[PDB]
Parts: structure tokens; sequence; C-alpha cells
DNA sequence: CCTTGGCGGTTAAAACGCGGGGGACAGCGCGTACGTGCGTTTAAGCGGTGCTAGAGCTGTCTACGACCAATTGAGCGGCCTCGGCA
């Protein structure tokens, strides 16, 4: 995990993907200053394991291009760290049903 | 929502000042072997007929290989067949 202070030259910023398999997350200072997840209008995300992801597209029956998406830049995304193909549970308020889980797919 | 008018961001290296430290430029000392103007005597050099002929200069003659014109054969590229490595 990197942590800049200023900004990140488009020239640098090519570097990054070059040091696989391993994987480097970078982010800008002011961007930390505030812990987004603990916002109210922020839901608990938990990354689903591999067991449990194959495990629910057979329950649905469906391919993994059907799941709703998040993109890979988003601020939640980033925080944890997903790569594409990895899914995240969200268990979110309802004013109709009280607790409602919602599945979103990373690109 | 998309593509030009001028503007930062994009490299290999030199715009080298300038800190360090020494190879080597030009003047100066000494110092020796060689070095030309003048001197001698010479052996070849410049200018004249005398003699004798080789082949250039210029002339016309006789002549054999190329020009541009119709034939036509071999090398090379595009189809088309044959064949063993993967």
């Amino acid at each position: 995990i990197f942590i800049y202070q200023n900004n990140i030259t488009p020239s640098a910023n090519k570097m990054i993907p070059t040091v696989s398999p391993a994987i480097i997350e970078t982010f800008q200072e002011s961007d930390l200053v505030v812990n987004i997840t603990h916002h109210e209008l922020v839901p608990k995300h938990i990354r689903l394991s591999d067991g449990e992801k194959s495990q629910l597209l057979q329950r649905y029956k469906l391919k993994e291009s059907q799941l709703p998406r998040i993109q890979r830049e988003d601020p939640v995304a980033r925080y944890l760290g997903l790569k594409r193909g990895q899914v995240v549970k969200i268990i979110r308020r309802s004013e109709t049903s009280g607790r409602y889980a919602s599945y979103r797919i990373c690109l």
C-alpha cells in the first residue's frame, strides 16, 4: 500500500501493473483523512470467499456477468483491495423489511 | 459529446560551472653535430652544322562491324501436382 503526498505522474502510473503477481495499491493522503466506511450512508461490505461465491451462483443459476457491478476505482472497492471476479456482500438497512442482503461483483 | 489552437509532462544527454589535481605549452639554458658561402678544379652542359632515316600529316581507297527491322529460344514468375515431418 503506497501512500503519496501530492500527486502521481501519469508516466509513473504505468509502473504499477508491471510488478505482478505482487499487487500495488496507491492512495492520496487527503483521501484517507476520513474513514469513509464509518459514514451513515455506507453499509458494511464483506468480501465473499470462493466457496461462498460458488454456492451463491448455483442457488440463483447465474452467469458471473449477470450480477450488479462495482467499478475497481470505486472508493469502497479500493479500500478493500478488491480484484476482478471477487464479490462483496452488502447488508443494508431497509424501511420495508428491516434487513436486506445485496450482492455486487467487482469488475 | 468530439478535435484542433497553444501548454505542462514526457527522456538521452549535454548546455558545463567549478571542486579537485596534473599532463604538458611556450619561453629560457645550455650544448653539442652538423652546415652552407665561398674556394678549387672539373666533367659534363649549351649551342651549330653534318648525316641519316622513323614514322607523323594529309590525301583517297577499300573495306568489315553496328542500326534499326522481322524471327524466335531460354530464364523467371504464377498455377499446379508430388511428397515425407509433425
